[PDB]
């Protein structure tokens, strides 16, 4: 109690990544497998990454995207490179998305905080966003996980913005 005020902080973060991430799952009975799944992953319980992972690529409704970010935020806190993740992490229905996305990653390297990284990464597209997820996607200790989890708001922002 004494203890768990201290953490609101980290927790709060978590609620907020939780939160965007589920504005863009579809409102289908899928849908609370996915929020039971982020909630035992963000309260520390033991998962295999594989197994999340071969669920998520074999889940229909889903979107390319939305598994390539579900993707991405279970790799970033369940202690390799998955192809459908990889592949649907992309702008590319828009060539100036990649010149983006690199300039996005530049500045994102310089971030420390989670608001910061947030705060840059709303000056960019949804599909600029998700190019940026990709090149980090590939190099996941070029940010910080606070840094990532902005950019993973950030873009579930922007798609939740355009439908």
């Amino acid at each position: 109690s004494g203890l768990e005020v201290l953490f609101q902080g980290p927790m709060s973060l978590l609620t907020e990544v939780e939160t965007y991430v589920l504005s863009i799952v579809p409102s289908a009975p899928l849908k609370a497998e996915i929020a039971q799944r982020l909630e035992d992953v963000f309260a520390g319980k033991n998962t295999d990454l594989e197994v999340l992972m071969e669920w998520l690529k074999t889940r229909p409704i889903l979107s390319p995207l939305t598994k390539g970010i579900l993707g991405f935020v279970f790799t970033l806190t369940v202690p390799q490179r998955r192809r459908f993740v990889q592949n649907a992490l992309n702008g590319n229905g828009d060539p100036n998305n990649m010149d983006k996305a690199v300039k996005l990653y530049r500045k994102l390297k310089r971030e420390i905080t989670f608001h910061g990284a947030k705060e840059i990464a709303l000056s960019y597209s949804a599909g600029a966003l998700a190019s940026c997820m990709g090149l980090i996607y590939n190099r996941m200790g070029a940010v910080t996980t606070e840094v990532a989890f902005g950019l993973v708001c950030a873009t579930c922002e922007q798609i939740a913005d355009s439908q």
